[PDB]
């Protein structure tokens, strides 16, 4: 991979392996999420950030701050099949004293038509207290050398999916999977539980019928605690809606502490 | 990818992903499992086996018939690091009636140097009625088109560690990790448990402590029996010693061998 002429934009190109795809012989939304986490790990790497798994500006490691995920929303229009090439496109923006946004634009190689699209939100963590802050001006200076200036989204719309609020499903559940645990293959290199892993676990409480007859389009998942190593999940799913759309939840399976929330719209195939 | 000069052995490169690596940052060994598979589905597919996932012979087809794994053996020598590009090698061989073998050869790609080699055994099993069997006349004459015809071996030395029986852990385990059940990114495309997933359990019931102070030298893991998507499975691991183990898989509920293996680690 590389970055663009310009140098504040990076892409890179993926064949699709035999063991990312699911029943239909395309790509699963787990294979795409983790694509999009190894393009934006190539891209932080090639504009100078830490090469520690922690990817950190200079003034981040000085300060002891890193990013942590708040949001991520993935709208796929077509999953590319087994041993096709798919090009992503990735840039971040700065968001004043808020966070950053990291976006992504999906390509099918062979007709350069966009088949998906991603934006996440990323709020700023004092690693060792675990408490959120806002952006210094010294961040938002590192920012600036390597993010478009102008805006650029890939959901530019201005009363678009991607910001919209998600509630709190409320119990009894119409679905649930009960006693999730995540295995190493599951941690990251810093043995954390891998962003993609909540995905995962999210979609355990789709009935198996739906995931059958139907595409995922949108998935929205908002980021509140982390799963530790030693911790248990539940998910749980509610039917809100000739499209099918759904309300999850992720909590501890002792004392229901929510880890994520969600929303995911299904179109029959 | 490509095909060899002589077109009995296939080539592939795979550069190191961020999520492929645990945490001294080199590929995990479920990571080099995966990509012994991949390389192992583009050979089959550029010498005309079956595209539907269950990469079959013609005659195969006819006989509703599919290869299973009865053994995976992995030996690696330096785990390569995130954004390393290695180099994997893989050919075929049959054993007459008994089985096939399929054998990979791991190498840095920038020394050139073999950091690795693996080998499996695969047995014929009926699609429908789930019964083993011996290979026919006819699925060893296909085998004759795309294999070397005198021996290749990964693993060479007769009397070698790739082909030693595992004995059965009695209970009770110096360790257990109980209540694994697989999710769909476990799955295969035709709803199967991926065989590496198994890889993975054997090693959840080795102390974290282990982990951190020793790299995996060696595993050797042979399959009995396939965990279903609803299966639960609980994973034991007694001490036998470089650190050595026994490893065995069973259902949650009645008990029911799904796997056993061995590990060997060297300290750091
Ligand atoms: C300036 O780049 C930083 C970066 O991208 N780092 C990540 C950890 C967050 C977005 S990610 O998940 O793609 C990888
Ligand atoms: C002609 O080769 C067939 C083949 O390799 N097929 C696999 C399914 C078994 C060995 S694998 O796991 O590498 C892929």
């Amino acid at each position: 991979g590389s970055l663009t002429e310009d140098g504040l934009s990076y892409k890179e190109k993926f064949v699709v392996r035999s063991y990312e795809v699911g029943s239909n012989k395309t790509a699963t939304v787990e294979t795409i999420a983790n694509l999009l986490q190894e393009v934006g790990c190539n891209h932080a790497q090639s504009v100078g950030f830490s090469t520690d798994g922690f990817a950190t500006t200079t003034t981040m490691r000085k300060l002891h701050l890193i990013w942590v995920t708040a949001r991520m929303h993935i709208e796929i229009y077509k999953y590319p099949a087994w041993g096709d090439v798919v090009e992503i496109e990735t840039w971040c923006q700065s968001e004043g004293r808020i966070g950053t946004r990291r976006d992504w634009i999906l390509k099918d190689s062979v007709t350069g038509e966009v088949t998906g699209r991603a934006t996440s939100k990323w709020v700023m963590m004092n690693q060792d207290t675990r408490r959120l802050q806002k952006v210094s001006d010294d961040v938002r200076d590192e920012y600036l050398v390597f993010c478009p200036q102008e805006p650029r989204l890939a959901f530019p719309e201005e009363n678009n999916r991607s910001l919209k609020k998600i509630p709190k499903l409320e119990d009894p559940a119409q679905y649930s999977m009960i006693g999730l645990k995540p295995r190493r293959a599951d941690l990251d290199m810093n043995q954390h539980v891998n962003n993609v892993t909540y995905i995962g676990w999210v979609l355990e409480s789709i009935p198996q019928e739906i995931v059958d007859t139907h595409e995922l389009q949108v998935i929205t998942l908002d980021y509140r605690r982390e799963c530790q190593q030693d911790d248990v999940v539940d998910s749980l799913t509610t039917t809100t809606s000739n499209d099918s759309q759904f309300l999850h939840l992720l909590r501890l399976s002792g004392d229901g502490q929510e880890i994520n929330r969600g929303t995911t719209l299904w179109r029959k195939k």
